[PDB]
C-alpha cells in the first residue's frame, strides 16, 4: 500500500535436468518433480508403484531459467529488491552473470538487492539446484557413522545434513519425494528511499480496559542521504480507525529501528474457536517522505494472552494453556504437510482443511516438526478460525549435527521464521522436535554407536534443543512458551512419568493395548495418541486394483510404513468386530473401528480435566493417498474418526462409560457459562424399536463452565440382563429447564461383535439439485454404524458413520460442485451386512 511496484516472477520459466541442453516450460512455484510430471516425463507418483520408479530424480541436478524485462524508468528507482521466499534446497542464484546467493535452507527466506545488476531491456535469471542427495555424499562419507533416522528410507540416512523438509526423504505415512525447486513465490521489488524489513506489534500488557502495543519497525533505507520521514501507525477493525499515531525520524542509510506506542482502550478480544469471535485488527505502518508512502506493511492482530502453564503440582508437573486468563481445555490433531509436493497445496486445500478443524470443534493444531514452518496462508487461517498453532521447529525423531555451520543454518531459519510468524494471534508456542530426547533415552542407542559417539550426541543436543532454539525464542519471541521437546519428559512405557508434562500414548497402536486402556493411563496433557485406518473405496480405487486388495498385499503393504503394519489393524478389529471376508466390507469397518476406538480415548481425556488438560490426536491429514492415522484422507474425505472427533469435542457432551459392571454418565462442558436446572433424561431401547422398562429421569443438575462432573451411576446388575445388553442400547439426552435439547448421546452394554444385530435394509428417498442431495434414511430395525458412501470424491455430508436408530428418520445432506441435477450413486452399509 505504498509507491512501490512489485513485479511477479511467476511465469515464463523453463527447466532442465542438468547436462542435457534440453529445455521444457516449468511452472514456479512449483518442482522438479510436477514440472516432469506435467510434460509425462514422470508416472503419476501416487498411482500404484510408482515410487521406486520416480526415485531417480533425485541423483540429478536441475536447472531453471527466466528472462524478464526491465524498463529505464524502474532501473531509475532508488532500489531494487529481488526476494526468494523459498528455495528447496541447495541453489545457485545467477543474475546477469552475477553470482547472488548460494542458498542452503529451505526453511529461509532470502532478500537480495540487485538494482547494481539489472540491464534495461532483458534480463536472466538462472537458478542451479545440487541433488541434495549427491550434495551431501560427501558429508556423510567424512561423518564416519549414519545417523539413526528411520524415516528417511534410503540406506544413507542424509536427511539430518540438510535443512530441508523431513519428511521429502519419506516417513511412515509418506512417499518419497526428495524434490526441489523453487517452492515459493520469486518477487522483484521497486521502490524509493526504503523498505519496512520487519512489523513487530508487540504487546506489552492487556486488560478489559486497555491494550498496550509497541510497534517496532525495522526500515532498510537503500540511498546515501539522510532523509526525513514521519512514521504512521494506523489501528483500524473492520475499516474504521481505532487508534493512530505518528513519528519524525531522519531515516540513515543501512538499517534503522523505529519503535511507537500504541493503545487500544477497551480492546475487543480475540477468542478461540469454541469460546467466541476470533476479533482481529488491522494495524497499517507506513514510512512517508514528504507527500510520498514509500513503504507500507500490515498485520492482522488478535488481542489476547495466551499463557502456557507448565508448573511442578501434587500430580507432577502440569501442561495446559489459559486463554485470556481462563484454562482452556486443547481440543485437536496433528497436523502434516498436506502434500508430497508442497507447491501443489492451494489456497482452495488450505481453505477446506480450516473449515474440516472448525467444523469438528477444534481449537487447537500441532504443526508436527518433520513437515515444514508452514506458508503464511496456514497462520492467517488459524488466526481466522480462532484455532491455537503449536509450532515445532523442524526436527523429527533423530539426533541432528550440531557443528557451527550446521548450528549457524539453524539460526538463520529460526530467527526468520520467528520474525516471519510471530505477530499471528493463532501462534501460541514453540517446541523444539519431535521425540528427539525420548530417542536419544529409549530408542535406545548406545548400544548403536560407540560411547564416544553417544556423548558426543548427548552434548549436541543440548548445544541445539537447550541453548540455541530456546535463547532465539527468548530474543524474538520473548513473551512465548518454548519446550525442548515434545513428549519431553513422560515415555508411554512407564507409568511414573505420566503425571509429568505431555504424553504421546504410543501403547495403543504400537504397544498393542486395548482402546480401553485409554480409561486408565491418562496424561496431564496428550500430544500425540492414534490409530491407523486403510482410506475408503473411492481412494483406494484412486492407487491400487482389485487385484490389487487384500490388503497385506503387495501394494497394500507398499501403501503402509508403519513398523506392522496391516497385521494390527486385524488383530484390533478382531477384539471389538467380526471380521468381515470381503476387502470393501474390511476397509469400511476398519473405518469404524479407528472411529469408535479413538473417539473413546478422546472422551476418556475430557472426562478427566482438570488431571488431563488437552488431546490431539495423531494425524489430522494425509500427503498422498494412504494407510495411515489420519482422520482425513489425501482427496479430503472424511474418515468415521472425523465425525466422532466432532462429535468427542462438541461444547457439551454427555458422556456414559461403562467399566466393571457398570455405568456412569458424566456431562461435559467447554461453555464459558454454567448451565443450570438441567434434566438427564435416559431410557433403554431394543433394536426393533420397543422401550424397555421406564424413562429414568435425573433433575435438577448443573453443568459448571469448563468442567467434567459425574451425575448417574447404576449397576448393570439388577438393571438389564447379559441377553438384554447384547439385544438393546441407551438413549440420553439432556435439556434445560423449558425441555429443549441441548445434547444427546447413545450408548451400547457389549462390544459390536457381541451385538445380535437383526438383518435390516436402510430405504431412503433422495431429492437431488445442483450442488446438493437431501437423503431422508430409514430402518425399522437398528442399523449400526452406517456408512453412506458416495463415488464423488471430496463430497461432504451434513453426518455419516452413525446409528439409524430403529423406527427414527434422519436427514442427510451431501454437498459437491460435481452434483448435477438429473441421480447420485449411494451405497449404504451397516454392520449386519459385513457377516451372514
Ligand atoms: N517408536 C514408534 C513410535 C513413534 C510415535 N510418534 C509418532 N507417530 C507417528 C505414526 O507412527 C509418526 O508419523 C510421527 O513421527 C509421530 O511423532
Ligand atoms: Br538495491
Ligand atoms: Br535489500
Ligand atoms: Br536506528
Ligand atoms: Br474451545
Ligand atoms: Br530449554
Ligand atoms: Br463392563
Ligand atoms: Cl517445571
Ligand atoms: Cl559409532
Ligand atoms: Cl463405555
Ligand atoms: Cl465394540
Amino acid at each position: 500500500n505504498d509507491t512501490s511496484e512489485v513485479m511477479l516472477l511467476d511465469t515464463g520459466w523453463e527447466f532442465s535436468q542438468s547436462g542435457t541442453e534440453k529445455w521444457m516450460p516449468a511452472t514456479v512455484p512449483g518442482t522438479v518433480h510436477q514440472d516432469l510430471i506435467s510434460h509425462e516425463l514422470l508416472p503419476n507418483p501416487f498411482y500404484g508403484m510408482n515410487e521406486k520408479k520416480i526415485q531417480w530424480v533425485e541423483n540429478e541436478d536441475w536447472e531453471y531459467r527466466t528472462s524478464f524485462i526491465v524498463s529505464e524508468e524502474q532501473l531509475n528507482r532508488d532500489g531494487i529488491q529481488l526476494i526468494f521466499e523459498g528455495l528447496d534446497t541447495y541453489a545457485d542464484v545467477y543474475l546477469n552473470g552475477s553470482l547472488l546467493l548460494k542458498a542452503d535452507n529451505m526453511f529461509v527466506g532470502y532478500t537480495l538487492p540487485v538494482k547494481s545488476v539489472l540491464r534495461k531491456g532483458e534480463n536472466h535469471l538462472y537458478i542451479y539446484f545440487h541433488s541434495p542427495i549427491r550434495q551431501t555424499l560427501p558429508q556423510y562419507a567424512s561423518n564416519g557413522f549414519n545417523y539413526p533416522a528411520d524415516n528417511d528410507h534410503h540406506e544413507k540416512h542424509l536427511s539430518v545434513f540438510s535443512r530441508k523438509a523431513p519428511y521429502s526423504y519419506g516417513w511412515d505415512w509418506g512417499i518419497r519425494m526428495v524434490t526441489s525447486g523453487v517452492w515459493r513465490p520469486v518477487t522483484l521489488r521497486f521502490y524509493d528511499i526504503a523498505t519496512i524489513s520487519d512489523y513487530y506489534v508487540r504487546q506489552l500488557s492487556l486488560t478489559d480496559e486497555n491494550a498496550r502495543l509497541s510497534n517496532e519497525l525495522i526500515v532498510n533505507q537503500i540511498v546515501p542521504q539522510k532523509i526525513p520521514a514521519e512514521v504512521r501507525v494506523n489501528v483500524s477493525l473492520n475499516g474504521t480507525t481505532v487508534t493512530e499515531v505518528k513519528q519524525q525520524v531522519t531515516l540513515q542509510p543501512g538499517i534503522n529501528h523505529i519503535t511507537l506506542p500504541a493503545e487500544v482502550t477497551n480492546p475487543v478480544r480475540w477468542m478461540p474457536n469454541g469460546w467466541g469471535t476470533p476479533t482481529l485488527y488491522d494495524f497499517s505502518a507506513q514510512i512517508a517522505c514528504g507527500d510520498r508512502i514509500v513503504a507500507e506493511q500490515s498485520h492482522r492482530i488478535g488481542l489476547r494472552t495466551i499463557r502456557v502453564v507448565n508448573e511442578k503440582d501434587k500430580d507432577g508437573e502440569s501442561f495446559y494453556f489459559e486463554v485470556n486468563g481462563i484454562p482452556m481445555f486443547a481440543k485437536g490433531a496433528n497436523y502434516i504437510p498436506q502434500d508430497a509436493l508442497l507447491p501443489n497445496v492451494t489456497t482452495e486445500r488450505y481453505q477446506t482443511l480450516f473449515r474440516d478443524m472448525k467444523e469438528a470443534n477444534m481449537n487447537m493444531v500441532r504443526i508436527w516438526g518433520g513437515g515444514t514452518y508452514e506458508n503464511n496462508l496456514f497462520y492467517d487461517l488459524a488466526d481466522e478460525n480462532g484455532i491455537l498453532v503449536w509450532q515445532d521447529f523442524m526436527f523429527a525423531c533423530t539426533p541432528y549435527p550440531s557443528d557451527p555451520t550446521f548450528l549457524k543454518r539453524v539460526e538463520a531459519e529460526a530467527v526468520y521464521n520467528i520474525r516471519r510468524l510471530r505477530n499471528h494471534a493463532s501462534l501460541a508456542m514453540w517446541c523444539g522436535n519431535n521425540e528427539i530426547l525420548e530417542a536419544l533415552k529409549y530408542w535406545g542407542f548406545e548400544k548403536k554407536f560407540t560411547p564416544e559417539v553417544y556423548q558426543g550426541l548427548m552434548h549436541g543436543y543440548d548445544k541445539l534443543f537447550r541453548e540455541l532454539l530456546p535463547s532465539t525464542v527468548k530474543e524474538f519471541d520473548s513473551d512465548r512458551f518454548y519446550v525442548h521437546s515434545s513428549p519431553y519428559l513422560a515415555n508411554w512405557g512407564r507409568p511414573e512419568s505420566w503425571g509429568t508434562g505431555d504424553s504421546h500414548n504410543w501403547g495403543v497402536w504400537y504397544g498393542k493395548k486395548p482402546f480401553e486402556s485409554l480409561d486408565t493411563d491418562l496424561p496431564r496433557f496428550m500430544s500425540e495418541f492414534g490409530f491407523q485406518s486403510f482410506p475408503e473405496m473411492k481412494t483406494i480405487a484412486a492407487f491400487a486394483a482389485p487385484e490389487d486388495y487384500q490388503i497385506e498385499s503387495e501394494v497394500m503393504n507398499a501403501h503402509q510404513k508403519s513398523s506392522i503394519g496391516n497385521s494390527l489393524i486385524r488383530t484390533y478389529m478382531e477384539r471389538d468386530y467380526i471380521i468381515p471376508e470381503s476387502f470393501e466390507d474390511f476397509v469400511y469397518v476398519g473405518l469404524v473401528l479407528q472411529g469408535q476406538g479413538m473417539r473413546h480415548g478422546l472422551e476418556a481425556h475430557r472426562r478427566n480435566r482438570p488431571y488431563c488438560m488437552g488431546t490431539l490426536y495423531w494425524q489430522l491429514n494425509d500427503s498422498w493417498p494412504v494407510v495411515s492415522w489420519s482422520s482425513i484422507d489425501y482427496y479430503g474425505n472424511w474418515k468415521a474418526l472425523h465425525y466422532q472427533a466432532k462429535r468427542a469435542f462438541a461444547p457439551v457432551l454427555i458422556n456414559p462409560i461403562q467399566q466393571n459392571d457398570s455405568l456412569s454418565v458424566y456431562l461435559i462442558s467447554d461453555r464459558l457459562d454454567t448451565m443450570e436446572q438441567m434434566t438427564l433424561e435416559m431410557k433403554v431401547v431394543d433394536f426393533d424399536g420397543k422401550t424397555l422398562g421406564k424413562k429414568i429421569q435425573v433433575h435438577s443438575l448443573e453443568v459448571p463452565a469448563n468442567t467434567s462432573k459425574c451425575v448417574y451411576r447404576a449397576k448393570l446388575d439388577g438393571w438389564l440382563t447379559p441377553e438384554d445388553c447384547r439385544r438393546s442400547f441407551l438413549k440420553l439426552i439432556l435439556k434445560d429447564k423449558s425441555g429443549h435439547q441441548v445434547a444427546e448421546s447413545v450408548h451400547f452394554f457389549r462390544k459390536t461383535k457381541d451385538l445380535q444385530l437383526p438383518p435390516t435394509s436402510v430405504s431412503y428417498q433422495m431429492k437431488q439439485t445442483d450442488g446438493k442431495c437431501e437423503l431422508t434414511l430409514f430402518s425399522s430395525m437398528l442399523a449400526k454404524d452406517i456408512f453412506i458412501e458416495t463415488p464423488l470424491q471430496g463430497a461432504r455430508y451434513s453426518d455419516n458413520f452413525f446409528d439409524l436408530l430403529p423406527g427414527e428418520r434422519k436427514k442427510v445432506i451431501i454437498t459437491s460442485p460435481r452434483i448435477k441435477k438429473g441421480e447420485l450413486p449411494v451405497n449404504i452399509k451397516h454392520i449386519r451386512e459385513t457377516y451372514k
